[PDB]
């Protein structure tokens, strides 16, 4: 480019910067093309063009001015890229601001979507504020290839679409530009199908929606509603390996954590709205907004010391009682809690406080509600037409046709959407088996095998692999977590090794082993020592997340304290021992709201948590226990650097079943960070119990779950213990410990203690 053109950009004299900024074709070769990407990045000293899906990165060069950049790249197609931008000592990765020069669908947009590969399709499908023919308005576009007609109905035309009939492009997508309307417009699509039947649909790509049970979509100017401040968080994420860090997740259902009063408005970020009543049977209660949750949940979690919040599904869903698992508005955070910018504020505030946000994401099915995706255009569009693979009959829901390009594209682009627009730090997928098996919850003669005679759902496996390939190319540093309950192999292994590409998997066998174990009267635990130790036999086959989830404290299963045998003291003690063991056992951690303060009742999605319990000492003490344990977890490298390597763990002795005692080491890079963990899973204290340790020296009692401040009896080793030169458990030195009842000790060598 010339200096004259650069200066026109720098000094804001250029008539249309899209002519020169962004990606432009320079020339076509026999088997490739040559492209230039240009950027004006004021205050940046350096920039690169990332082609994440090709795993390439090319420096940009300053051209005529230090903040004007260009990059020439040869490749057959340049559809997917990001800009990495360095300003002083800091780097950010963004999409190119000049990527899309028009609001309408191009030929190229249509071709990529037809192939399933438009990773940013939600920039053009749905409703977007823009300018066409010189006039500002909203562009609508919807995929409905078999419809006879589609019209936009909304507030602006009194729900009469006769003068807002859409235009069908390429036999597949309907579009319309409507001048002089903007954000806040309420609308739906009115479709006529091939039989002439007329019906109304929410926008599949809608960004905001009325409050259930109303279903109209609402136009959002999604790139001009919120200013983020989380660049430094995002940079550290992108440059870190979360597998080598502490990951302690507080799992939360936003609708049921805490309620407010329905006698006042719901406050929003700089505004307010009418209250959303929780139910007709509890009409004095309203949900808290994303804004109020930022102000209340986030400091709560920060003070408790968790690293992450994991949300049950926040995508728009019509029925509270699904918990969010039956979604009908995949591209919008639920309007129960306010507006898109309120949830952006929530995420940005998590990041400001050094807390990550993981979303439960639900690609496995969708319910039949008539406003939603079902039978969208008068055919089986999103769902497969064959009920043997397109319906989950025991659930009453429909299964996406994962092989159909535009359906795959809806979902792949949807996962990316949440990382793009809402800056989230991970996803978790529930019931992955529901996708993976063609015979899932189906009887003989009511499913059909894949093309090779097997039960593997080939199209779903392919989709899962593509989601995880893409996610980690575009957003390295994220968490992609699976719950898969059939022993499918290599869930949390790279796709290039035959894995599904997740980076963590819930250890459901561990969860069952533990909860079953702790439910056993302690005298009987000697017949079930294997529940304590067995999960280490298969542990290195996956990267495991140790999750005690919402699903374990509903349906007659009791909350944690209720599962435990004994008197009230011992129930509490069992909880502390279990969770100290969980936090010292190799793997990342997840626990659900209410578990941290000892709620007695089961989780009820229709009310809020029993916060009044925190007026009482025993619940206070258990919450202090968790606070301290999360602090310890972040402070001790041996609890998190080598979770997934042999080096990070070794049993000292796990044979004493008769006393339900086990002990082990955790290790990190520095040998002086090694930890000795000793567990006593009966209420019998031991005044002298010998444990082998690898070095001479003084072993500080770094944590003791029977401490009085946690509600325990305060038994233990008074600060720590000198090791004896007395071989034990095949180690040269040994500690003669006092083991408190129903309790876990963590000890650590202080190699500078004065003898
Ligand atoms: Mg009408
Ligand atoms: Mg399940
Ligand atoms: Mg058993
Ligand atoms: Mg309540």
């Amino acid at each position: 480019i010339s200096a004259d053109q650069v200066n026109q950009i720098i000094y804001n004299l250029h008539h249309d910067p899209f002519e020169i900024l962004g990606c432009h074709l320079l020339e076509e070769g026999k088997n490739t093309k040559k492209w230039v990407v240009r950027a004006y990045l004021p205050k940046a000293e350096a920039a690169w063009v990332i082609r994440p899906t090709e795993r390439k990165e090319d420096p940009m060069n300053s051209v005529h001015h230090p903040n004007f950049f260009e990059c020439i790249i040869e490749t057959p197609e340049l559809n997917h890229y990001q800009l990495k931008v360095k300003e002083g000592e800091h780097e950010k990765v963004i999409y190119d601001p000049y990527a899309f020069s028009s609001p309408y669908l191009t030929d190229e947009d249509i071709y990529l979507f037809s192939e399933g590969n438009h990773h940013r399709i939600y920039e053009k499908l749905g409703a977007h504020v823009g300018e066409i023919n010189g006039v500002k308005g909203v562009y609508f576009a919807v995929w409905a290839p078999n419809a006879r007609n589609v019209s936009v109905i909304g507030d602006f035309n009194n729900w009469d679409g006769r003068e807002h009939q859409m235009r069908k492009r390429n036999y597949t997508i309907w579009e319309l530009f409507v001048p002089e309307i903007g954000s806040g417009t309420v609308y739906k699509y009115e479709i006529k199908n091939s039989e002439g039947h007329i019906y109304e649909k929410s926008d599949p790509y809608g960004f905001y929606r009325e409050v259930r049970p109303n279903t109209a979509s609402i136009v959002v100017d999604i790139d001009n509603i919120y200013q983020w401040h989380d660049e430094e968080w995002l940079e550290k994420r992108r440059n870190s390996d979360p597998l080598k860090q502490p990951v302690s997740v507080y799992e939360v259902h936003l609708g049921s954590w805490l309620h407010g009063s329905s006698a006042e408005k719901m406050p929003l970020l700089n505004g307010e709205a009418d209250p959303v009543i929780v139910s007709e049977w509890n009409p004095g209660a309203r949900f808290l907004s994303y804004y109020e949750l930022a102000e209340k949940l986030i400091p709560y979690v920060k003070d408790m010391g968790y690293t992450h919040i994991e949300l049950l599904p926040i995508a728009e869903h019509p029925f509270d009682g699904s918990w969010g698992y039956q979604v009908t508005g995949f591209y919008s955070p639920t309007s129960r809690f306010g507006r898109p910018e309120d949830f952006m504020y929530f995420v940005d505030k998590c990041h400001e406080n050094g807390i990550g946000v993981i979303l439960d994401w639900v690609p496995g099915h969708f319910p039949k509600d008539s406003h939603g995706l079902a039978y969208f255009d008068g055919t089986h569009l999103y769902e497969h037409a064959d009920p043997r693979i397109g319906e989950h009959k025991e659930w009453g829901t429909l299964v996406f046709n994962y092989g159909r390009h535009e359906v795959r594209n809806f979902l792949v682009a949807n996962v990316l959407f949440w990382f793009d627009k809402y800056h989230v730090d991970g996803i978790r997928v529930d019931a992955v088996a529901s996708m993976l098996y063609r015979n899932y919850l189906r009887k003989e003669g009511e499913w059909i095998a894949n093309e090779y005679g097997g039960d593997e759902h080939i199209e779903a496996v392919s989709f899962i692999r593509e989601v995880n390939t893409l996610l980690f190319e575009y957003f390295p540093g994220i968490l992609s977590i699976a719950e898969e309950s059939t022993e499918w192999e290599k869930v949390s292994r790279p796709v290039y090794d035959g894995g599904l590409g997740f980076n963590l998997k819930w250890d459901m066998g561990w969860m069952h082993d533990m909860l079953d174990y702790f439910n056993i009267d302690p005298y009987f635990r000697q017949y079930h020592q294997n529940n304590v130790t067995f999960s280490m036999a298969y542990y290195y086959n996956e990267n495991f997340m140790l999750a005690l989830s919402h699903d374990e404290i509903v349906h007659g299963k009791s909350n944690m304290l209720g599962k435990m045998p004994g008197d009230e003291w011992q129930k509490y003690a069992n909880v502390r021992a279990l969770f100290t063991y969980m936090y010292t056992h190799p793997g990342k951690k997840t626990m659900f709201m209410s578990m941290e303060f000892g709620q007695w009742s089961e989780w009820n999605v229709w009310g809020d948590l029993e916060w009044h319990l925190l007026q009482y000492e025993p619940h206070q003490q258990l919450k202090q226990f968790f606070t301290d344990l999360n602090a310890l977890y972040q402070q001790e490298p041996a609890l998190y650097t080598h979770d997934f390597e042999y080096h990070g763990f070794e049993w000292i002795d796990c044979n004493d079943n008769t006393h339900s005692v086990v002990s082990f080491l955790r290790r990190s890079d520095d040998p002086n960070d090694s930890l000795v963990v000793v567990c006593n899973f009966t209420p019998q204290p031991h005044s002298h119990y010998r444990i082998g340790v690898p070095e001479a020296g003084y072993y500080v009692e770094l944590f003791n779950s029977d401490a009085k401040q946690y509600g325990g009896s305060n038994m233990g080793n008074l600060g720590g213990k000198w090791a004896d030169e007395w071989s034990f458990h095949n180690k040269p030195y040994s500690l003669d410990l006092c083991l408190p009842p129903l309790a876990v000790l963590i000890l650590k060598l202080d190699p500078t203690k004065v003898p």
